[PDB]
């Protein structure tokens, strides 16, 4: 199921879950490996598998999602081959006041919007995200990015992890 990548790409961006490589076979896509240590006590193959499946049901139930294509292994390394975001910010250093979300209108605006979009097919599904984190896109699109599981639950949890990045982008527009 998990394909060979003979050659990776240049390394790009910072996540603490995975190292990202420019895809050498499709310029927009990327390489996306498992980091030592990442994936717990569950295999790395399970856990790649676990995330393509969980990226394709949101997907598929309309949430925006970095979207996720093969599984791939290089070497011994793991990981997904996925949707390559130019200048993605990611949401964990938002939050953890690391970076800032950029001052600009429009980039906000989308933010906003795109969170509360989040938020009400949280609701009206009544699903729960486990592992529920996002990548910002240049234009300041929100797309739900390397999610675990979903499971018909309380979404309040997930709810609660959306509104965590809204709060900033609302804030900079009331300033």
């Amino acid at each position: 199921a998990f394909h060979d990548v003979p050659s990776l790409g240049q390394k790009v961006g910072a996540g603490s879950q995975k190292d990202v490589f420019h895809s050498r076979q499709d310029p927009r896509q990327c390489i996306c490996l498992f980091r030592p240590g990442t994936t717990g006590s569950i295999p790395a193959e399970q856990y790649a598998q676990k995330e393509l499946e969980t990226t394709k049901q949101l997907k598929n139930l309309g949430f925006p999602v970095v979207d996720a294509h093969a599984l791939v292994k290089h070497q011994g390394s793991v990981g997904v081959a996925k949707d390559f975001i130019h200048n993605a910010l990611d949401s964990e250093d938002i939050v953890n006041n690391k970076k800032s979300l950029p001052d600009n209108l429009k980039f906000n605006k989308n933010v906003l919007e795109d969170c509360n979009a989040i938020i009400r097919r949280l609701k009206n599904l009544e699903v729960h995200i486990e592992d529920l984190q996002f990548l910002v896109d240049h234009n300041g699109h929100v797309l739900i990015n390397d999610p675990r599981d979903v499971v018909r639950s309380s979404p309040d949890k997930s709810i609660s992890k959306v509104n965590e990045l809204r709060s900033h982008a609302l804030n900079n527009l009331l300033d």
